[PDB]
Order: C-alpha cells, then sequence, then structure tokens
C-alpha cells in the first residue's frame, strides 16, 4: 500500500507559515480552555492519535489520509476529548480550505509544540485526503494500564525503538488526563514544553493509588500523576537509563523528540525525490507577531 505525498497545488513555504500563524494566534487567543492550559496539549495529542493508528506491516492508518474526520475514527473511545482539538482547527480549515486534513492535524501538533517553547519540528506537506472506507478500525491506539513490555511491543508496530518511545512519552510534560475522557484523574499540568516529565519520574515520591474510576495510577504528594505506562519507564532498566539521560540533558531530549515526532507524523508517507525539503516554521515570537 503506497501513499505518495502530493503538494497542495501551487503552495509553498509561505502558504504553510500562514496556516501555522493562524493556529498559533488562535492558541494565544483561546487561553481559558481546560482551566487556562489552552489548546496546545490537546493539539499535540490529536497529532499523535491521528498518526498512531499506523501499522508498518501493511501501511494502513497513519496521518496521510486525514481519516480522523470520519465518524468511525472520530468516535474511537481512545480519541475521547480530541473533539475539542478538531473544533479548534475548524475555523483554521475554513480560512485555508486548500490544506489537506492530514496536513492540518499534523501541522496543528507541530505549531503547538513550537509555540509552547518546544523544539523546532521540521514538517513536510503533501498528505492527501483518502475515502471513508480507508479509515482504520478502533483499537490501534495504546492502553495506559499496562507495563513496560507492552509499551515496547506496542511501539514496534509504529517502527519506534526504546529511545524514540522514551522521547515521545516526554510529551506527557504537557496537559493532563481527564477522568471522563480516559478514566485517569488529572494531576498538576503545564503548557510549556520541557523535560520535566523525566525529572518528575525520578524525583517525586510516587504512591500507587486507585482513582474514582477504579483504575490504578501513580500520584505524588506534590500533586503530580503518572499513568502505569508512564511509570513503566522507570521500572524497566533500559527505559530507565534513557529517562535519566533526558532528565540530565534538556537539549538532547529536544533534539531526540523533534526527530521522533517528525518520524511519527511522517510514517506511511512516500516523499518523491523532488519533493520540497521539510519546512521549519518561525514562531510568532520569532516573527515579532
Ligand atoms: C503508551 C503510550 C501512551 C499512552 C498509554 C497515553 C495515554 C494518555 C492518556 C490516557 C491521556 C489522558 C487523555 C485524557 O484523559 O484527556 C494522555 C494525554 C496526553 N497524551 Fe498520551 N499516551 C501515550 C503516548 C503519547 C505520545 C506518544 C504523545 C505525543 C508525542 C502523547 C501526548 C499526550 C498529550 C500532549 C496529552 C495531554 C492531552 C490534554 O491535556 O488534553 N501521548 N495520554
Ligand atoms: N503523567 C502525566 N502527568 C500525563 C499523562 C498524560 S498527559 C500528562
Amino acid at each position: 500500500l503506497v501513499h505518495v505525498a502530493s503538494v497542495e497545488k501551487g503552495r509553498s513555504y509561505e502558504d504553510f507559515q500562514k496556516v501555522y500563524n493562524a493556529i498559533a494566534l488562535k492558541l494565544r487567543e483561546d487561553d481559558e480552555y481546560d482551566n487556562y492550559i489552552g489548546y496546545g496539549p490537546v493539539l499535540v495529542r490529536l497529532a499523535w492519535h491521528i498518526s498512531g493508528t499506523w501499522d508498518k506491516h501493511d501501511n494502513t492508518g497513519g496521518s496521510y489520509g486525514g481519516t480522523y474526520r470520519f465518524k468511525k475514527e472520530f468516535n474511537d473511545p481512545s480519541n475521547a476529548g480530541l473533539q475539542n482539538g478538531f473544533k479548534f482547527l475548524e475555523p483554521i480549515h475554513k480560512e485555508f480550505p486548500w490544506i489537506s486534513s492530514g496536513d492540518l492535524f499534523s501541522l496543528g501538533g507541530v505549531t503547538a509544540v513550537q509555540e509552547m517553547q518546544g523544539p523546532k519540528i521540521p514538517w513536510r506537506c503533501g498528505r492527501v485526503d483518502t475515502p471513508e472506507d480507508t479509515t482504520p478500525d478502533n483499537g490501534r491506539l495504546p492502553d495506559a494500564d499496562k507495563d513496560a513490555g507492552y509499551v515496547r511491543t506496542f511501539f514496534q508496530r509504529l517502527n519506534m525503538n526504546d529511545r524514540e518511545v522514551v522521547a515521545l512519552m516526554g510529551a506527557h510534560a504537557l496537559g493532563k488526563t481527564h477522568l471522563k475522557n480516559s478514566g485517569y484523574e488529572g494531576g498538576g499540568a503545564n503548557n510549556v514544553f520541557t523535560n520535566e516529565f523525566y525529572l518528575n519520574l525520578l524525583n517525586e515520591d510516587w504512591k500507587l493509588e486507585k482513582n474514582d474510576a477504579n483504575n490504578e495510577q501513580w500520584d505524588s504528594k506534590s500533586g503530580y500523576m503518572m499513568l502505569p505506562t508512564d511509570y513503566s519507564l522507570i521500572q524497566d532498566p533500559k527505559y530507565l537509563s534513557i529517562v535519566k539521560e533526558y532528565a540530565n540533558d534538556q537539549d538532547k531530549f529536544f533534539k531526540d523528540f523533534s526527530k521522533a515526532f517528525e518520524k511519527l507524523l511522517e510514517n506511511g508517507i512516500t516523499f518523491p525525490k523532488d519533493a520540497p525539503s521539510p519546512f521549519i516554521f518561525k514562531t510568532l515570537e520569532e516573527q515579532g507577531l
């Protein structure tokens, strides 16, 4: 199964920077969302979930087709809460109707990471909307009540290795869980992209508790929380080494996250030899906007 990237007709870097800027300005404007976290974290989660359906074995799923717009995927229990991100992006799509859905959802994640002071994430255009019958079935996204062995095996399907997995999970520095969405009780939350997920894992006094949905999660007296799959990164000796590496080197985490996040967003896509180079967008701050 082959998905060839096809640049939206006549568009170039400046077109996509305009879309980036619209997303970033709206991120700034709609600041009250989710107890003043804003929409940055849910947009990152949206980009991960539309990409995280990919299966390396037959190239089904993945960001290319923009299939989250269809009811089957939109209504995946695993995607509960992402409707807020979709609604956020709706007026952006209305202003720029030429951008494909996959391009918009993935660009939403890149914009959010950068505007939350994360690393630059190079981004490529050319995802093409595919028909409703190409929508992957529910159940391809990961469970949170599992251990390190599960996390490792799960991510092999996305062609991600240990370092990639531990880097991607650092996105859990952002936002929070919501009991009504996932059955996990949210803890302290931030909207600034840092390596503090790793510092929290290593430095907090974690207690295994049961929440009001009767699920186990790890909580600290400081008010932070970790999913069982988060905590599994310091239970497994290979993951633990990498957690310590990123806890002690912010730049290395940023660089590794940027590579893994772009790879995640591009899995499944064949780029022509003469496709444009990846774009690196300027932030609003860098533009003086
Ligand atoms: C084993 C892998 C993963 C599991 C089991 C997992 C599970 C979860 C769960 C249960 C939530 C709470 C959703 C809610 O209640 O609203 C969440 C939130 C989040 N996840 Fe993950 N996740 C995983 C990997 C990732 C990856 C790879 C990324 C991106 C690189 C990511 C980004 C996020 C973000 C940014 C949020 C916060 C969303 C918000 O504040 O609304 N996650 N995750
Ligand atoms: N471990 C956390 N505080 C987390 C998990 C999903 S989003 C934030």
